[PDB]
């Protein structure tokens, strides 16, 4: 209720105490050389002024200094060479030790574990127990501001430990370090590596799982290499831990709770620094930015989640203001119970780098059930709003989990969520651009603001509906995919699809159809395409493909494959730019193409070298069997306003506007140009007289000499051009006469 950030805030900047009884005890000679000797440091020295006991009420031992838990006693050797070791004392109240040992190696473990406790009086004091070794070494359990027995008796308050060695503070494996509700732990030496279970926050008394349970390991002096390797945050409660580090953190496994809080604090950039009465300046903290080169390592998350079930899911966060969060390849572990864990990977002014793959009780897919919504969350870069969220590890997400990243350019690698479904792909927080390289979705949720998605996936889903891509916000103007490509649904429904809400334009590359899955284009009035527009199944089409859209508008050399097999549906302005369209029967019929309002168009000389023509505008090839003497409706239009870069046309000059299309338009049949036959020499004379069916230019291609910088358009093939229809009717494979008409001749433009 009160939070950390008050809580260390307020306990940082403390008087100690006022004891009264200052015991000093000096090491004189004896100690100071024998340099191996391993002595004890309880027995033979600190056992004269620390007096053991019993408390009337759950005692296992009992300890205190002198008369009471509120004397202080202080250790003064400076000089006293060896070694050094605790072991044993354990439920020490205590109060106001200091073992000032230089040059001393310290051994706070042996055979027994520690405990430094202090009582919950009318005077709420601490303990502030202090060592000054040279290196201290661990080496077995320290259980800082414990529980003394078992509930009864008296309460524990707040506590303070500080470890100031000057060449390392190192730990075994078995060294179970876990401060409870009050304690703190400062550190001063350099190169900090705990190689065991530090447990921030632990069920101080047997039932109350409601406590607040705050710590706090403040590593601020460490001026070397921090190493935690195994560290877990909260037992049965929402405990709110936090470490305020220097600068450079790598640790290892972090294992959170279900409602269990995180705050690494990188420092700052140039570092740290009847009668009234006057109470001392209480200088407090707010949320600040780290420095440059702050950086935190942590290479696996995992959460622990067993227990009730509350209305949400609980929100286990950790909170960084460090320049950088990288997180390595141990990627992300989730425990799921009924309902859906939350976890809140939180960056205040960094950046986010996840390295790992995202899973979900401990595997990549990681079905979850409906009321079962597990939620990912990251935040990169809030209070200073352009921190990026990178993360190069290919993701895959199941069924109901719940990405959102709310950051300034979340780039990415790929996600994959057309395995799963019913997943909220969130990205409503995003500033500008969501890079994506490759994405799977079913039935998702996606809401982005602008992006370039280079790769993108259709897939159906069973045979359900209501289940399908839902673009649910505004798509924006700078919008861009690179390549959509359908996937193939189900027999007789449209089970999956694409829809949208909103947006004006989205610049696609590439497309493919593919039967029963729907390419819902609503309310965009600019989606562009810029190269082949094709089927999922290029060679054999069947079905049906609903591109229900409201507008496109076609850029240069984008091949479109229309036939009866793709229901193009367009309510809305077909425009064509310098795009060579091609048609299929598939039967001898054309199927119509309907223009909603106008399709207006513009060219120029789109001439090729390899014909000598202009490029053929508007192809009908695989019509072989097309029918002949019979009118084939090739699109049902209301305007085809044709242009050039000026009104009048072929090319640059003042011709007029519909009977040139006649001769950009081209039937390519008898794998050759049947509408005309645009010849530049002699060698095409006989593919030419293939296509006609003529032996006059097969057997001898110097029979017709009409055709040298010429060419001829067939009679018996006549076309509409005009403002209100385009239709083609093949009527007749008729042979040309070489000097009596129907001749046309090259562009010539080059």
């Amino acid at each position: 209720l009160l939070g950390w950030g008050l809580k260390q805030a307020e306990e940082a900047n403390k008087t100690p105490d006022k004891p009264d009884k200052v015991w000093r005890i000096q090491a004189g000679k004896g100690f100071n050389e024998f340099p191996n000797k391993e002595y004890d440091l309880y027995k033979s020295l600190l056992s004269s002024k620390i007096d053991g006991g019993w408390d009337w009420g759950n005692a296992a031992t009992h300890y205190w200094i002198k008369g009471g838990q509120w004397n202080k006693l202080e250790v003064d050797m400076k000089d006293a060479v060896g070694t050094y070791k605790l072991s044993g004392l354990r439920n020490f109240t205590g109060g106001d030790l200091d073992v000032n040992m230089q040059k001393a190696t310290l051994r706070l473990g042996q055979f027994n574990g520690n405990s430094f406790t202090s009582y919950k009086d009318s005077a709420d004091r601490t303990t502030r127990v202090d060592f000054n070794a040279k290196n201290i070494l661990i080496d077995n359990f320290l259980e800082i501001n414990n529980r003394v027995g078992s509930g009864a008796g008296r309460k524990a308050s707040s506590t303070v430990l500080t470890l100031q060695a000057s060449e390392g503070i190192t730990s075994s494996k078995n060294a179970e370090i876990s401060l409870y509700d009050g304690a703190t732990l400062n550190l001063a030496s350099n190169s900090v590596k705990l190689n065991g279970n530090v447990w921030m926050g632990r069920l101080q008394y047997v039932g109350a799982y409601l406590a607040p349970s705050y710590s706090t390991i403040n590593t601020s002096k460490v001026t070397g290499e921090v190493n935690f390797n195994h560290l877990t945050v909260g037992d049965h409660n929402a405990a709110q831990a936090g470490i305020i580090a220097s600068n450079k953190t790598h640790i290892g496994t972090l294992d959170l709770w279900q409602s269990a809080g995180l705050n690494i604090i990188a420092p700052p950039e140039g570092g740290y620094k009847q009668k009234t009465e006057v109470q001392p300046t209480q200088v407090i903290d707010g949320p600040f930015a780290g420095g440059k080169d702050t950086v935190v390592n942590i290479d696996r998350i995992n959460t622990k989640a067993d227990g009730t079930i509350k209305v949400g899911g609980f929100k286990a966060s950790l909170t960084t203001n460090a320049a950088h969060l990288n997180i390595g390849k141990g990627g992300v572990n989730l425990s799921n119970q009924a309902s859906g864990r939350t976890l809140l990977v939180e960056n205040l002014t960094g950046n986010i780098t996840v390295d790992g793959p995202l899973r979900v009780n401990n595997q990549v897919g990681g079905y979850a059930l409906a009321g079962s919504s597990a939620n990912f969350e990251f935040k990169a870069g809030v209070d200073t709003k352009n921190g990026t969220a990178t993360f190069n590890n290919d993701i895959s997400l199941g069924r109901f989990v719940n990405l959102k990243v709310d950051a300034h350019t979340a780039n990415f690698k790929g996600i994959d969520t057309g395995n799963g479904g019913f997943n909220t792909l969130d990205f409503s927080g995003v500033t500008n651009k969501v890079n994506i390289n490759k994405l799977i979705t079913a039935s998702t949720n996606v809401a982005v603001k602008n992006f370039n998605i280079n790769e993108l996936i259709v897939k159906t889903n069973g045979v359900s509906v209501g289940e399908y891509t839902h673009f649910s916000e505004d798509i924006g103007s700078q919008s861009r995919i690179n390549t959509v490509r359908l996937e193939t649904g189900t027999r007789s429904i449209f089970s999956g699809g694409v829809k949208f809400k909103s947006g004006e334009k989205l610049v696609i590359d590439e497309f493919y159809y593919s039967p029963w899955n729907y390419f819902d284009a609503r309310n965009i009035k600019n989606v562009e395409i810029t190269r082949k527009f094709a089927s999922s199944t290029p060679e054999n089409p069947w079905g049906t493909s609903k591109l229900m859209f409201n507008n496109l508008t076609l850029g240069q050399n984008a091949v479109m494959d229309y036939s009866q097999f793709s229901n193009l549906t367009i309510q809305g302005d077909f425009i064509n730019n310098q795009g060579t369209i091609n048609y299929l029967v598939r039967g001898g019929k054309v199927a119509t193409l309907n223009v909603g309002n106008a399709a207006a168009m513009m060219f120029n000389n789109d001439i090729d070298s390899a014909t000598g023509f202009y490029k053929p505008l508007i192809k009908i090839n695989s019509a072989q069997d097309l029918i002949k003497n019979t009118e084939h409706v090739l699109l049902k239009a209301k305007i085809i306003g044709y242009g050039n870069v000026s009104t009048g046309t072929n090319g640059i000059s003042n011709v007029n506007l519909e009977e040139q299309f006649k001769e950009r338009l081209a039937l390519y049949n008898n794998n050759n140009r049947m509408d005309t036959c645009v010849v530049r020499n002699t060698d095409d004379i006989k593919a030419c007289g293939m296509a006609i069916g003529n032996q006059s230019m097969v057997n001898n291609p110097d029979n017709y000499k009409y055709l040298i910088g010429k060419a001829w358009k067939n009679i018996g093939i006549s076309k509409t051009a005009n403002g209100s229809k385009i239709s083609v009717y093949y009527l007749g494979n008729s042979t040309p006469t070489e000097n009596g008409g129907n001749t046309t001749n090259l562009p010539t433009n080059t």
